[PDB]
């Protein structure tokens, strides 16, 4: 399935302890604006409400089919683009998150993870970021097979 409408909006439930929220909102934010910035899609926070997207942090074993085995395993997940706890986002919060070429890089996996929202699959592009797995690369930014895929669905801008 898809999101048929033209406009998303997006809420998260808590900020981890990690790192404050004016730092983790400008990564969340930052990443709708890559999408938009080639999409005609609009984003928007909400804080009231139900959102389209849900974003929350969790840790070892949290209700979930799949929880997390250490610091080994998935570093992140989302349910499919449907309603109830479809378009939900799980981040690991057992691993540390940094803003920036650091270890990790929660931009970075927020971009991947509202990739698979968006309903784009993982490819074996080098440069795509849908990388299967966790991989260091260089710059954060869209790769052509993400904006042609992407666009196709919906459009140019
Ligand atoms: C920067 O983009 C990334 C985001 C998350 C990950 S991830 O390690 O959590 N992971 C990839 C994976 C791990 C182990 C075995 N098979 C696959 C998920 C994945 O591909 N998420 O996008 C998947 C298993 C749920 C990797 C890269
Ligand atoms: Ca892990
Ligand atoms: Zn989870
Ligand atoms: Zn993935």
């Amino acid at each position: 399935p898809r999101w048929e409408q033209t406009h998303l909006t997006y809420r998260i439930e808590n900020y981890t302890p990690d790192l404050p929220r004016a730092d983790v909102d400008h990564a969340i934010e930052k990443a709708f604006q890559l999408w938009s910035n080639v999409t005609p899609l609009t984003f928007t926070k909400v804080s009231e409400g139900q959102a389209d997207i849900m974003i929350s942090f969790v840790r070892g074993d949290h209700r979930d089919n799949s929880p997390f085995d250490g610091p080994g395993g998935n570093l992140a997940h989302a349910f499919q683009p449907g309603p109830g706890i479809g378009g939900d986002a799980h981040f690991d919060e057992d691993e540390r998150w940094t803003n920036n070429f650091r270890e990790y890089n929660l931009h970075r996996v927020a971009a991947h993870e509202l990739g698979h929202s968006l309903g784009l699959s993982h490819s074996t592009d080098i440069g795509a970021l849908m990388y299967p797995s966790y991989t260091f690369s260089g710059d954060v930014q869209l790769a052509q097979d993400d904006i042609d895929g992407i666009q196709a669905i919906y459009g140019r801008s």
